[PDB]
């Protein structure tokens, strides 16, 4: 089977905010001021409703364990609310409400019933929440950075840069009940992410390359080094898929190291475990890419309105612009 792809009306379509399951996705679409949020199959074009909403939409996540969706929304200048919803019959399992604030969300992959989120406003900076949806607890997070993660049910890691500008830091673990646990992991990395036990870390290797390293006890598994680009205010580093894990890690890597064309990049399929790396498509441009748990499927684009499929190297059309206006 083929993905097939549906039309919809570019100012209706919002996005494919991700993977549901192997055969589909979660479609945002708006008509008549009414958000509307389906399930939508990628090889026969069937949709199922899950919810809609009147509200403004401001950040939408599907849980670690595809059962669930945070919906972040607001009514009003003065209103805002943080639901999950679950995928199978559109019901709120959990809501609290809010100011709407530039909010960031970190759903723990180990306890989904946990979500963290930093808050920022002028009044504070920034701040971090731990929301047990399940329990109705929230609690604060005295971690002194922004740049975060989860590591484990009660773990989490941060990048903390000494001045606000800086490109690099260093990475601390800490039980999020007690800061006195804060300990130094790694030194001087620029960005980092973590997912299925592996802590994926991201630092400059002089200026000419980029250095992935790979991590179990933060035992370093294995290096990549791409060749580095940059722009006016720095290092640029490419899309990487966060769905990543011990045998998968899909990133876009240039061709020269260079000031930052729409053919600048690779697509590269790297193993880590097997020390392996191979080239999906040349020839590309850099955008976001996601994964699934299973298969060798990736959306890609802004607006995930593609489909690879890593095996054959082929693209896919799953949402459909109409050619013209009609």
């Amino acid at each position: 089977k083929e993905v097939q792809g549906v039309q919809i009306k570019t100012k209706e379509f919002q996005r494919v905010v991700g993977w549901l399951s192997k055969d589909s996705v979660l479609l945002q679409t708006k008509k008549s001021g009414v958000t509307y949020f389906e399930e939508l199959n990628i090889y026969n074009e069937k949709k199922r409703p899950i919810f809609n909403t009147k509200e403004s939409i401001s950040e939408v996540q599907i849980s670690p364990d595809y059962r669930n969706i945070l919906l972040y929304s607001a009514e009003s200048a003065e209103k805002a609310t943080m639901r999950i919803i679950a995928l199978n019959d559109g019901s709120t399992v959990a809501s609290r409400a809010t100011k709407p604030l530039t909010t960031t969300f970190y759903w723990n992959d180990e306890s989904p019933e946990k979500i963290m989120f930093v808050t920022y406003s002028p009044e504070w900076n920034f701040q971090i929440e731990n929301w047990d949806y399940t329990l109705d607890q929230l609690d604060k997070i005295d971690v002194a950075s922004p740049f975060i993660s989860w590591y484990g049910d009660n773990l989490v890691i941060s990048n903390n840069k000494d001045k606000p500008d800086d490109e690099l830091g260093n990475l601390y673990l800490q039980d999020i009940r007690d800061s006195a646990t804060k300990n130094l992991i790694v030194a001087n990395i620029m960005q980092f992410a973590v997912h299925d036990n592996v802590l994926l870390t991201i630092e400059k290797n002089s200026d000419e390359k980029l250095l992935y390293d790979f991590r179990t006890g933060f035992q370093n598994f294995f290096s990549y080094n791409a060749a580095r680009e940059y722009d006016e205010l720095g290092t640029f580093v490419p899309y990487f898929d966060t769905n990543f894990d011990k045998n998968t890690f899909l990133t876009f890597v240039p061709y020269k190291s260079a000031k930052i064309g729409a053919k600048e990049y690779k697509l590269v399929k790297i193993d880590p475990t097997n020390k392996k790396e191979s080239t999906i498509l040349e020839l590309m441009d850099n955008q976001p890419i996601l994964s699934y748990e299973t298969g060798d499927l990736v959306l890609y684009g802004y607006l995930f309105d593609k489909v690879i499929d890593t095996k054959t190297g082929k693209m896919y059309n799953l949402i459909n612009t109409p050619t013209k206006s009609f």
